[PDB]
């Protein structure tokens, strides 16, 4: 599914991301935009052989099982394919674990490089929430 901006903001709010661990909604929308272009089916192989999955590009080295990342863990205890659904529940639930792991949203390199320090509220302007 390719979400619209506001459509995603609303879905993320319904799933509890707004101000989760202190991160306002626009942080999550901005991160999704630059991670996946708002596409739940995005997959991208990393240099270490892991793959990133879904709207928040969650990585198989640590977070999910894809059966092809030797020596990895599955800390969200989910198949990586769950993270590609049109329903964002699994991605949101795993993102909550990731952002609680000690480095906050810095776990998403794109957030750190593209959203942190910027006016992220822009990403939810205009939306019915
Ligand atoms: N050593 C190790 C670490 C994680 C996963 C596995 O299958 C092996
Ligand atoms: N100093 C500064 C300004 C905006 C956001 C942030 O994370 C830090
Ligand atoms: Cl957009
Ligand atoms: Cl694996
Ligand atoms: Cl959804
Ligand atoms: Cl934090
Ligand atoms: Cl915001
Ligand atoms: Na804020
Ligand atoms: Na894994």
């Amino acid at each position: 599914k390719v979400f619209g901006r506001c459509e995603l903001a609303a879905a993320m709010k319904r799933h509890g991301l707004d101000n989760y661990r202190g991160y306002s909604l626009g942080n999550w929308v901005c991160a999704a935009k630059f991670e996946s272009n708002f596409n739940t089916q995005a997959t991208n192989r990393n240099t270490d052989g892991s793959t990133d999955y879904g709207i928040l590009q969650i990585n198989s080295r640590w977070w999910c099982n894809d059966g092809r990342t030797p020596g990895s863990r599955n800390l969200c205890n989910i198949p990586c394919s769950a993270l590609l659904s049109s329903d964002i529940t699994a991605s949101v639930n795993c993102a909550k674990k990731i952002v609680s792991d000690g480095n906050g949203m810095n776990a998403w390199v794109a957030w750190r490089n593209r959203c942190k320090g910027t006016d992220v509220q822009a990403w939810i302007r205009g939306c019915r929430l």
